[PDB]
């Protein structure tokens, strides 16, 4: 079976722009992205994701997009919440679709909201790293700091909620 991993859906983000990381050890059948909260990532509409493997991206299905990954290579996962786009890097360059735009995802609905989310398959061995310490995130300062994408774990540090 797959190992699906995703942010506590409390967290889920419904404006402004964040950014997490995606550090793999095998270079296999593995998916990074974002979900809603509430099968294969992005065969549905639940999430949006990058398949570095095979070199697509999914939503509702896959097209062509980037390039596959390596071992040891990092994906960089950027989502604008108020523009309704979402972009990816690997070691710290955008990946184009076909048609040489750098939106991998446009014009989606807010909803819910989103979280980060990844599957690993059989064998496969990588890890989200929200940046919680920010000098652990590795293509960060070299795309999506400028760009003003804040760390997902900005969202995840307060514990305490009020009521009345």
């Amino acid at each position: 079976r797959f190992r699906i991993f995703r942010a506590e859906k409390t967290y889920a983000v419904k404006a402004g722009r964040w950014y997490f990381e995606f550090e793999m050890v095998t270079a296999g059948d593995m998916r990074v992205g974002w979900s809603r909260p509430g099968l294969e990532l992005g065969s549905d509409d639940r999430a949006f994701a990058f398949d570095g493997f095979k070199a697509q991206r999914w939503h509702q299905g896959n097209e062509h997009y980037g390039r596959s990954w390596q071992a040891g290579d990092v994906v960089g996962c950027m989502v604008d919440m108020n523009e309704h786009t979402m972009m990816f890097t690997l070691n710290g360059e955008i990946l184009l679709d076909d048609s040489g735009s750098e939106l991998a995802f446009k014009d989606f609905d807010v909803g819910d909201g989103f979280i980060p989310v990844c599957s690993l398959g059989v064998a496969q061995v990588g890890r989200m790293n929200f940046g919680k310490d920010v000098s652990t995130l590795k293509y960060f300062t070299i795309c999506g700091l400028q760009e003003g994408y804040e760390p997902f774990a900005v969202n995840t540090n307060r514990d305490i909620t009020m009521w009345l």
